[PDB]
RNA sequence: GUGCUCGCUUCGGCAGCACAUAUACUAAAAUUGGAACGAUACAGAGAAGAUUAGCAUGGCCCCUGCGCAAGGAUGACACGCAAAUUCGUGAAGCGUU
């Protein structure tokens, strides 16, 4: 029923107060894996995976850098077990990059002209009020 | 969005600055045509009597094979009243200058 752990040592100290929500996020991810595509476009059906992955990683990130509610050990346990993304966090700690979607949406090898997605353009520099949905992600304006 | 402003100056708002700067064969489609054996009837395997191994050759014919191997009926086709330049003799009869 839960995620099979791969550490086999017991989880660290403050585990028991973050587990209902981690399992609730984990139950939410298993919904999105099994949704049948019908009226969902070919790229659109993968958008919930990136959203929930953002959410799980944001949750551990808030409990350790904002709320200071978790030690290094419980933090690095959640990264090793796959609850949080190590690389997505390392971009959120950068200066401009603090509500980033994905690592796809800043990867310049993934685009034709070698650039970020329009996801990453500040909404004030589009100056028109056009509506954006990133094809990688579904995002409407990180930056 | 975040941070810094000995910014107004409260913790409400605003101002300034810094970082952050252009995805997508753009459809979950509408269309548009050419196509699956294989069944339907027909159809029957070259070499001058008959029964037959085959190896080629040529290209707006392909199939199987990774093949510059080898197979596919010798893989099939090829079977054509197969006419390409350029004429003269001799007498004989009839009409004519
Ligand atoms: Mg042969
Ligand atoms: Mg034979
Ligand atoms: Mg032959
Ligand atoms: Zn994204
Ligand atoms: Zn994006
Ligand atoms: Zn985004």
């Amino acid at each position: 029923m839960p995620k099979v752990k791969r550490s086999r040592k017991a989880p660290p100290d403050g585990w028991e107060l973050i587990e209902p929500t981690l399992d609730e996020l984990d139950q939410k991810m298993r919904e999105a894996e099994t949704e049948p595509h019908e009226g969902k476009r070919k790229v659109e059906s993968l958008w919930p995976i990136f959203r929930i992955h953002h959410q799980k990683t944001r949750y551990i990130f808030d409990l350790f850098y904002k709320r200071k509610a978790i030690s290094r050990e419980l933090y690095e346990y959640c990264i090793k077990e796959g609850y949080a993304d190590k690389n997505l966090i390392a971009k959120w700690k950068k200066q401009g990059y603090e509500n980033l979607c994905c690592l796809r949406c800043i990867q310049t090898r993934d685009t034709n002209f070698g650039t970020n997605c329009i996801c990453r353009v500040p909404k004030s520099k589009l100056e028109v009020g056009r509506i954006i949905e990133c094809t990688h992600c579904g995002c409407r304006g990180c930056s």
